[PDB]
Formats: structure tokens, C-alpha cells, sequence
């Protein structure tokens, strides 16, 4: 359902700190020259990438072990998040003809967010293809940070409601909100089981763009406090009021690019190429 605000108390953390290590690097390496061939980051092997994170945010494509196919998406400044609240890029609309269909009646998801993973999707969607038929791999797993964890999630979304054998998992950091209430409670009836929020320390992007524009996270997040150690706790259900807020926030970067699970996601200025748990 839609627009609550969970008052349950935080949990021991209960995801995997080796697949969300994994994941982290499996990003990071999204915001590097990806074009060598057969690059291996963690348990896992760069098959493709498009993108560059100028017109379109870069998307690798990996096969790994414990993940599958695993699809990356960068989050490049592509535009401000942190800034002008009001602007076109911050507007709730439909779904994009591409999946509208798969979704509830009165979905409403962020202009800039939607807009951005359109330019993708199709190719993302042959690409993946290509590569589960290669592999013989059904699992497909969608990573993103920043912009592109709030991609990341319509994309894992597109995979669950769109392609055969739909998602494994996806591992989203830093995640902005992405749409409204009902958005939110699909993506708990949809793939709730398969979501996995990590938020670091003192990081801004999760509480943008704000609830009173609309917006709302799915169910459940693991919050790492301090911000870069290696202590965490899941805060259930959407919007939990015991979770970051609780804690004030930074307006910089720092935590946004930090360090999870032993491994940093430091973005265009951090380690290229990614260092799983190098930390
Ligand atoms: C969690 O770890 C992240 C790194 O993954 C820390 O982010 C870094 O924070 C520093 C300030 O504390 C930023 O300032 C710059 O540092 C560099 C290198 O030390 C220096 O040459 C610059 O002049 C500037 O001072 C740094 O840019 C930033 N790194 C990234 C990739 O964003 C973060 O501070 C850590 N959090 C805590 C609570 O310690
Ligand atoms: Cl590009």
C-alpha cells in the first residue's frame, strides 16, 4: 500500500555483505573506461558496456557466479540532484509506453529518472538477452548508485514485469526516490523479496526528491551508521521514521561516494579500475 511511514524499530542487517561488496564494485566500475575486454572486477566478467555517462549513463554488463548476468548503471551528474526542487526534471508523470501496461493505475514516476532510462532500455534489454542466451545464465541481477540506482530500480521493475525468467536481485546505493506512493507499493508486491537499499552514513540522495512532491520509497533499507564502517541495521518498511533522518544529513558527497562493505564507490573521481574489497 500507499504513503505510510514505518514505525518498526531496526533489525540485525540480514543481506549478503559479499554480494552487496560485489555489487558495489560491479558500479563503481560503471563510472570508468569500460571498454577492456574481459575485465574481471570481484567474481565477475565485463561482457559489455554502452554509455559513456555524457548523453546516457554507462551500463555494464558482467557475468558472475553468485549474481548472473549482472547489469550496472552509473550515476553521473547528468543533472543536479541537490538543487532547484521545482524544476521539469523533478515532475511526476506516467509510465513510458514501453511498460506502462505492466503497471497500476495512477503510477507516477520522476521525469529526469524515466527519462534517462528510456534512452537505455532497449538496448539494455537486447543486451541482456544476448548475454543470458550466451551464458546459459537465467538470473539477472540490476545494480545502480546515485542517478542511476533511481534508473536501477525502474530497471530491475522492467526486468521483473518484461523479460522471461524476470529478476534475481538488484543492489541499489544511494538510491533517490523514484516515484509515488503506488509506485512504491508495487515495487513491494513486485519485487520486495529481491530489493536491496544500502544507504551510507550521512548521505543526502534518499531524501530527495521530497515526499511532499509526491514521492516515496519501496519497503525496507539497510542504513550503514557510521557512514563508511562496517556496522549496519535494516530500517523495515517504507520511509522508516527511526532510520536516516534521525541522523543529520550532509549536503556534499562524501558518504554518497564512501565506502560499503569494503568496497568505495568514489564515482568519477574514485578507483578506476574498482577495487572490491579493497577497504
Ligand atoms: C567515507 O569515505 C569517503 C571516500 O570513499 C570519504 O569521502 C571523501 O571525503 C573527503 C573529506 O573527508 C573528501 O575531501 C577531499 O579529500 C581528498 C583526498 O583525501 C583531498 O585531496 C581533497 O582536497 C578533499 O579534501 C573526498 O573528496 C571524499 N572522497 C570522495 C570519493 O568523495 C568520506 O569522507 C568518508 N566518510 C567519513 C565519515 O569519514
Ligand atoms: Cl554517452
Amino acid at each position: 500500500g500507499r504513503g505510510g511511514s514505518s514505525t518498526d524499530q531496526p533489525v540485525a542487517n540480514p543481506y549478503n555483505t559479499k554480494e552487496i561488496s560485489l555489487a558495489a564494485g560491479l558500479v563503481q566500475q560503471t563510472y570508468c573506461d569500460s571498454t577492456e575486454n574481459g575485465l574481471k572486477i570481484g567474481d565477475s566478467e565485463l561482457l559489455y558496456t554502452m554509455g559513456e555517462g555524457y548523453a546516457r549513463q554507462r551500463v555494464n554488463i558482467y557475468h558472475s557466479p553468485s549474481l548472473g548476468i549482472a547489469v550496472a548503471i552509473e550515476g553521473t551528474n547528468l543533472f543536479s540532484l541537490n538543487s532547484d526542487l521545482h524544476d521539469a526534471k523533478f515532475w511526476q508523470e506516467d509510465p513510458n509506453e514501453r511498460y506502462i501496461q505492466y503497471y497500476p493505475k495512477g503510477t507516477k514516476l520522476m521525469h529526469g529518472f524515466q527519462q534517462a532510462y528510456n534512452d537505455l532500455m532497449d538496448d539494455i534489454f537486447t543486451a541482456v538477452k544476448k548475454y543470458k542466451k550466451e551464458k546459459n545464465e537465467k538470473r539477472v541481477t540490476v545494480i545502480g548508485h546515485s542517478l542511476g540506482a533511481a534508473m536501477g530500480l525502474l530497471c530491475a521493475m522492467d526486468i521483473e514485469l518484461r523479460m522471461d525468467g524476470g529478476l534475481y536481485k538488484t543492489y541499489l546505493f544511494g538510491l533517490p526516490r523514484l516515484g509515488n506512493p503506488t509506485f512504491a507499493s508495487f515495487v513491494d508486491q513486485k519485487i520486495g523479496d529481491k530489493f536491496h537499499s544500502i544507504i551510507n552514513g550521512r548521505d543526502w540522495v534518499p531524501t530527495v526528491p521530497p515526499r511532499a512532491l509526491g514521492y516515496q520509497h519501496p519497503s525496507d533499507y539497510v542504513w550503514i551508521y557510521p557512514g563508511n564502517s562496517t556496522s549496519a541495521k535494516l530500517y523495515p518498511g517504507q520511509e522508516n521514521v527511526h532510520g536516516i533522518l534521525t541522523v543529520a544529513r550532509e549536503f556534499n558527497d562524501d558518504d554518497h561516494q564512501g565506502i560499503y562493505f569494503h568496497t568505495q564507490i568514489g564515482a568519477v573521481m574514485g578507483e578506476c579500475p574498482a577495487q572490491v574489497g579493497a577497504h
